[PDB]
């Protein structure tokens, strides 16, 4: 009788959306978000807080609702939207990631979608005082297309970028819905800047960290990762930082790799053997088991051939901490093509084995409620990624990133 | 220890108000409203629903925040605001009501002299969220109870000059949102005072003429005649009307009267409609009123409105509810409480609840009142609980309501 998304149905009776697009994003996103907040054991107060904050802060920057065939600025979050939900398993914590965008980006009034992230932060900082954007100001120059870079783009690239055909994402904001309060993260995608300058994504990322790391506290950590990227031949990197006072920030360098094999994931996990710690060694054994049990699909190396069956690359991020001698790895395993019931079976057995019986018991039930009425045996594109990190202290750290149905 | 107003503190972290006035109305109103919703035993979901609805629908029509000395269109709800909270207490429990005069800044700067547009802007928003709200009666009753273009042409120089500034209270419409657990019911109050200043008609004649114009088959004719005769005999002209904003077939009309003569004998005379109300519920109500009036010690103020306002004293009021089937109107008495200490009211309320088989109400009355006015001395305060309304049925027992004024 009392639905799991009651908080969504309740706020629906009280929120007056100013336009059809915000209305459609609320109805598309809020039911699943409400369920994930119930599942994560957030208090009723915090469920209402986060749903209302989503409505007030996030829905106005999701852009025109991307109805089938609509000529709008495109994004790939959640598969084909400007918003993606993910959940971390430890209770659970939910995360909302989105590319801030306004309609002007679809109608020729913001070619490289530069203004929306700025409009978004100016609203976010009014509600979440702990959000500090000093790093947004410092990093933008190094990781995004500047006026000077744009003057270097050729006729073919400019015509290609003039339409809504190309994905032009440079910024993604993630709101980590912690029970102690929201922490915002900013992702910088140097792809467009690099198309103009000729620099690699990894060179842009390290140059940005160096420009920001004033006392060179991260230099040795950077050198270790750089050397691995040079040796393993990886250029396609992007950066993530916490939007807190620069003193207290954490940088994560991400890489995407089209070669989807356990051997390639292992090579990146250990940074070509440079990561010698006990925690990384235990983690790789757990990964070997997970990769095998899940049966991660090896797709084509060509990006256009890869998207034919809707396959994803592997990804990793390396977390940098001033004090530590070694970076901390995180592996993202692509799950598109694997039936949802298979993933649920492997996850349930994993939780049981790693002393998380409360997670194991509800995994399937909760997944089925997010995709109510959908056949989870037939579906292969709902749970898109599984991320894995490990510490002896806290145990396995697993996250699921969801794609919107159909 | 979680604060009683946790839902207010929670929504404060999530709502981005577009201007300073909406922000100030939220902070002024929402803490007490959140406490009242906890006290009325509303589910946590409904607490969030009603607080958010107040923020989304009500705060945009409360107008500029009336800071001390600010030259803005004035209203007397809650004493000196455009918003008032009230609570109902019964055997079945407690419900909250939010009453407000829809107003926009244009009414303060010469762009809406008699504040005509704001109620229309408000309803166009309300009807999008509460589908059961029907405004057919607003369209029908406005002409009969408010200043029309034709009436305005009949205002003299003195009247027009006096109404041009923000000095005069020009309230013609008040909307009340009754926060029932089964869902919101909206009520509309029409004050014919400005129309009557122009036409020379009495408020009661305007009210009955409005009911007649709307009651197509004359189902309320005999009920109206009974009340009208009492008003003629007892010499009362100052009336206003309330209706439920539902399909006109299902509506309920209440005719209100204000009387500056604050005596038990005058309240009794109105309660029985000069002896016309002979039912048992009216006789029982009369017994209870006599006791309550005495225990509270309702203050008899001056008959002159300005001399009454000086002492901060209020008149008595009554309403008469009309039902097509019923042979007799149903009375409700409003007893003014300004000038009576809050702890005295609480003591009388607590004892009344205990005798009249309302022990749950009796137990928390004082505690709840103290939390609404946290840190305030309730022995010294005399202007927080402003009115006590009383109605009675054998079936449901005493029906009591407290109408609150904003502190300081
Ligand atoms: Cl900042
Ligand atoms: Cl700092
Ligand atoms: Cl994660
Ligand atoms: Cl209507
Ligand atoms: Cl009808
Ligand atoms: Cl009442
Ligand atoms: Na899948
Ligand atoms: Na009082």
């Amino acid at each position: 009788p009392i639905p799991k998304d009651i908080a969504y149905h309740t706020l629906t009776k009280a929120l007056l959306f100013p336009d059809i697009d915000q209305y459609q994003h609320w109805h598309h996103v809020a039911p699943m978000l409400a369920k994930m907040l119930v599942d994560g054991k957030y208090s009723i107060h915090q469920q209402y807080e986060y749903l209302c904050l989503f409505a007030q802060l996030v829905a106005p920057v999701l852009g025109p609702y991307p109805s089938p065939g609509r000529d709008v600025y495109r994004c790939t979050l959640g598969g084909n939207m400007t918003v993606e939900l993910s959940q971390n398993f430890q209770g659970s914590t939910t995360r909302i990631a989105f590319e801030p965008v306004r309609y002007q980006a679809s109608v020729g009034h913001d070619r490289f979608n530069r203004t929306s992230v700025n409009a978004f932060f100016s609203q976010l900082q009014l509600l979440v005082k702990s959000v500090n954007i000093e790093l947004h100001h410092l990093l933008s120059e190094h990781l995004t297309l500047t006026a000077k870079d744009e003057r270097n783009l050729n006729e073919e690239q400019l015509t290609k970028y003039l339409t809504n055909f190309q994905v032009k994402t440079q910024y993604v904001v993630a709101l980590d819905l912690r029970k102690t309060g929201i922490v915002a993260k900013e992702y910088f995608f140097p792809g467009i800047k690099c198309a103009a300058t000729g620099q690699t994504g990894s060179n842009a990322c390290f140059g940005a960290i160096r420009a920001v790391d004033k006392d060179g506290h991260l230099d040795s950590l950077c050198q270790l990762i750089e050397a691995h990227f040079q040796q393993s031949k990886i250029d396609d990197a992007f950066l993530c930082c916490d939007l807190v006072d620069p003193a207290h920030t954490r940088f994560k360098v991400y890489i995407a790799d089209p070669l989807v094999t356990l051997a390639r994931a292992e090579e990146h996990w250990t940074l070509g053997g440079r990561l010698t710690d006990e925690d990384a060694a235990v983690g790789l054994e757990i990964i070997r088991g997970l990769w095998s049990e899940l049966g991660i699909i090896q797709g084509p190396l060509e990006p256009s051939a890869m998207m034919e069956k809707g396959l994803l690359p592997i990804m990793l991020n390396y977390e940098m901490k001033a004090g530590q001698r070694l970076p901390k790895p995180k592996l993202y395993m692509p799950l598109t093509g694997i039936p949802e019931t298979k993933i649920a079976r492997i996850m349930t057995a994993f939780f049981q084995r790693h002393d998380m019986p409360e997670q194991a018991e509800v995994f399937m039930e909760n997944l089925q409620a997010y995709y109510e009425g959908k056949n989870l045996e037939e579906a292969t594109r709902y749970q898109a990624w599984l991320s894995f990190a490990y510490t002896k202290e806290k145990g396995p750290y697993l996250s699921i990133y969801y794609f919107w149905p159909e």
